[PDB]
């Protein structure tokens, strides 16, 4: 009864929602975090990026919850001499919902503890090192579940994440192209006591706080679904 | 290299831009024109609604326009003793696009000339009676084209309107999937030269003016897509 | 429940059905109709064409109805001194349906009264001159509903055809793109009364019967869907 | 240039290829391999199921090469005081590919030697304990990839397979989404010279060979896109 689909291999201003340091090149794409005219990432970095339209999640009517999909590429740089930080996270938020806080909580959280008001559901690429990891957040930066994720620097990272409504499981799932790794990881996510019934889909991704603790997170593509009956 | 897509059998007001006497009812309906308590529609109405998100239909960088399609059910009732008027269209508009005037202006031009800085095709359901037409605008309310319409007061009305950027032709029809009637009209558009890059896509309409001639403009679903460098699949 | 879908803008033999005279030429034009190597198009052909994988159309034990869409662009062409004749049909078929008969039967009835057991949905194109029209075409060559159809020789067209399995409405529309002319025609169709609970889908043309009455009948791309709750 | 999709939750005979075992039970699910009347799965099983309508996956003439995705939910049972064999697979298979050796090999090979000739790429799901793992093959059993999978029986596992033409990577996941557990792999594969042009896409399967080695191998759902010139939409 209701449908929601994007695709972009080139991001646009005109129908995302840019939140903070998330800018569109002049190369169309999405870099969430900020990169000076030299080229470097800077540090303390939060960008957010969301579709222009809000999405269906569930209907308190019927009961009916959705299920949706997202893909996106992301290119994390790590300049030499420094390591990473923080990452990025695809993430489902309240619609007119603002940026939290930086470095290690994404822009998603502003603590770690579980916090049901956030009602935030996230896959988040933690690529700082507990080893680096893909976590599931369900209202917590501390990830219900997490995958170790063997980050490797400038390497293009496809990431697809999936939640079906009937087994309430969420998917998350890394794979770096060039280097042929992939990782993944899956927990049950209870949306209907989670998220509101509509909801803004998107981005956010961090740099480290302290100098050495950097990267570039962009977005190169990015295609998200939703399905509500 | 861009999709959007999406598809609604209930309206709700998160996803929607809706302009002027444009409102979702409790039961879901887009109903564009105004609608008394007394369930009476009222003269004199304008109405718009919009999918929030923007539409790419072109870019001047590699010269690729979008193809696009959309379908929606309307319904268009009278009052006993009332004749319709105006009419309802569907619109694709530059973004951030407000309504234009009342009346057989549809709320999409200000004028019965041709207008270039309009950036505005739109195809129109004209109940005004020159017999009730479907006509597709392109920068005028003087359509470039036109076909009757065996306009029925309350029934259901099925529309589709389809643009391929290949061959730059709009087609609109419209069913009254109870009376098993079908309306169809066609005619090229050339976006690129007429609409910006980035549209909004939705509706517009209008109530008549003077007593005796008005009508609801409910959408009762509504689907679009559009690509920029598969209509079976849409619908 | 079930969803299938496909689109070609170039034919290939290898997920096609072809029947009869059904060819795909060496540019991938799914040439329903037979041309010679002189490029003629020859008298009484008929062919058909099918995906490969039936689709199924309705459940007897939910007795849900599916929705289906089909859009194709056909090249009608006629030689000078040549009338055109007969024209081409998009078809809902049972399963291992085989061609019917000829000339202004389309390989589709074999009569021109109602037949229950033909299981047959069809729109036509009949380009034979009651005027040219789209027909809707229930179980018999007499269509339950036609509109005109000014038929111009040598222009693609562009079609579409759907059925919305709620309304029971089935709706046929014709462009010429070139000529910018349009016709539409819409009936309803108890499709759960008329078709098997599986079908296969696609084209049927004739060439006429009589010297003078001839034409090609290409399919130049095609898409269908359809969708069973 | 080309898509193709299909989606199915209760499967049905018509619109697959079923080789040797593989049944659809009156529930609508696609067993690939033997279960008795007593319920029970038996040894020396292989079955396989394709969709019907092949799948183009490149063309010489331009060098396109296509880009897939499929996924599927599963089950492998094993009755009490049995272990385990011997897995399925997802596969694509030259059109007209029919299923090889049991056991070990899957239905997919003949021998555990790289094979040229095998035009196969199949992701597998091997229950056989070197722990038990998802593979991935391209023209051999002994996986170019593999990583390690805690399989668990009579428990319900999605799987989604795609492939980047661009790229030329294949991932494989599989979920238990009962017990909230995920695998995963991922190798580079090129498809244009390991695949003909054409291929069929389903599913293989084989139960182990020696007492105390078996297990159902059951498709509950299955989807497919393929296009020649989207996951999300896909899932
Ligand atoms: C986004 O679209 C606008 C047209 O509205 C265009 O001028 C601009 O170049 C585009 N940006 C990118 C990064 O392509
Ligand atoms: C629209 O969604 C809101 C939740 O944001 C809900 O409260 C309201 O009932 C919906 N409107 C309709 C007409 O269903
Ligand atoms: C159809 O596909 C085959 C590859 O199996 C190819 O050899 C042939 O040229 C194709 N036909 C057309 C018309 O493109
Ligand atoms: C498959 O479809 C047929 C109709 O062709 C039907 O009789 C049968 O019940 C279906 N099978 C299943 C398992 O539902
Ligand atoms: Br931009
Ligand atoms: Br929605
Ligand atoms: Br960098
Ligand atoms: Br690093
Ligand atoms: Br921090
Ligand atoms: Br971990
Ligand atoms: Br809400
Ligand atoms: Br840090
Ligand atoms: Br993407
Ligand atoms: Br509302
Ligand atoms: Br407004
Ligand atoms: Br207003
Ligand atoms: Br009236
Ligand atoms: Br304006
Ligand atoms: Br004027
Ligand atoms: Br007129
Ligand atoms: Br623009
Ligand atoms: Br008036
Ligand atoms: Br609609
Ligand atoms: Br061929
Ligand atoms: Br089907
Ligand atoms: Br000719
Ligand atoms: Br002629
Ligand atoms: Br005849
Ligand atoms: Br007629
Ligand atoms: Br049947
Ligand atoms: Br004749
Ligand atoms: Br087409
Ligand atoms: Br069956
Ligand atoms: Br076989
Ligand atoms: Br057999
Ligand atoms: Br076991
Ligand atoms: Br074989
Ligand atoms: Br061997
Ligand atoms: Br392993
Ligand atoms: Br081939
Ligand atoms: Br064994
Ligand atoms: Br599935």
């Amino acid at each position: 009864a209701s449908q929601t689909s994007f695709s972009f291999q080139r991001f646009n201003e005109t129908n995302l929602i840019l939140q903070r340091d998330a800018t569109v090149s002049s190369k169309g794409q999405l870099r969430l975090t900020n990169v000076n005219d030299n080229g470097e990432p800077t540090l303390s970095s939060l960008g957010r990026a969301f579709y222009s339209a809000p999405i269906q999640i569930w209907d308190n009517t019927t009961g009916a919850v959705a299920s949706f999909a997202t893909s996106f590429t992301f290119n994390i740089d790590v300049p030499n001499n420094s390591g990473p930080a923080d990452g990025l996270a695809f993430v489902l938020l309240p619609v007119g919902s603002q940026p939290k806080d930086k470095g290690g909580l994404l822009g998603l959280f502003n603590n770690y503890k579980y916090d049901s008001n956030a009602h935030t559901v996230a896959v988040e690429f933690d690529t700082l090192y507990k080893p680096r990891h893909i976590g599931i957040d369900v209202n917590s930066i501390k990830s219900i579940k997490t995958t170790t994720w063997d980050f490797v620097k400038g390497e293009n990272a496809e990431v697809l994440i999936t939640y079906d409504s009937s087994t309430k499981l969420l998917v998350a799932s890394l794979v770096y192209p060039s280097l042929k790794t992939s990782f993944i990881v899956s927990d049950t996510v209870d949306l209907k006591s989670v998220l509101p019934e509509w909801v803004i889909v998107g981005f956010t991704a961090t740099t480290g706080i302290t100098k050495g603790n950097v990267e570039t997170n962009d977005i190169l593509s990015w295609s998200f679904a939703s399905k509500l009956s």
